[PDB]
């Protein structure tokens, strides 16, 4: 039966700035999100603060659900990509945990809408659908039962 590559990606910002990864896709350096594929027994905000951690170094949870967005690759992979937002008082050092990932580096808002180097046309979406400010709470895409261990206090 049909099931969908499902993704999740975070909006790092602070200081006026959005975190991103660089990755060479056969060839050339894109940008992309902190973000990756959602594996099993895993909670999609655990999967979102899990690939911020293989792809930067920085330990964080999400705070806000922004968006999901429905849409196939040219390669034909059909993607369900779950989107969040992450304030942090300020910018802090970064690392990545994942050889795909060369370096990481804080940058503008218009440096990502105008750059011709994205991994995928939602990268560009990402930030104008953070800048919108419409954020929502991470319990309208919660478990539910969920017979695993989560988080503590």
């Amino acid at each position: 039966m049909f099931k969908p590559h499902v993704t999740v990606a975070c909006v790092v910002h602070a200081e006026g700035k959005f975190l991103v990864v660089e990755e060479t896709i056969n060839g050339k350096a894109l940008w992309n999100q902190p973000a990756g594929h959602l594996e099993a027994d895993e909670t999609l905000v655990e999967a979102a603060a899990r690939e911020l951690w293989e792809e930067t170094g920085i330990s964080a949870q999400p705070q806000h659900f922004i968006r999901m967005h429905q849409w196939i690759a040219p390669d034909k992979t059909p993607f369900l990509r779950f989107l969040f937002a992450i304030e942090l008082e300020q910018i802090c050092p970064t690392q990545p945990h994942d050889s795909d990932i060369d370096c990481c580096r804080w940058v503008s808002a218009e440096e990502i809408l105008q750059a011709s180097n994205l991994r995928s046309p939602l990268v560009a979406e990402s930030i104008r659908c953070y800048q919108s400010g419409q954020r929502y709470p991470l319990e309208m895409i919660g478990d539910f039962n969920w017979p695993f261990t989560k988080g503590v206090i």
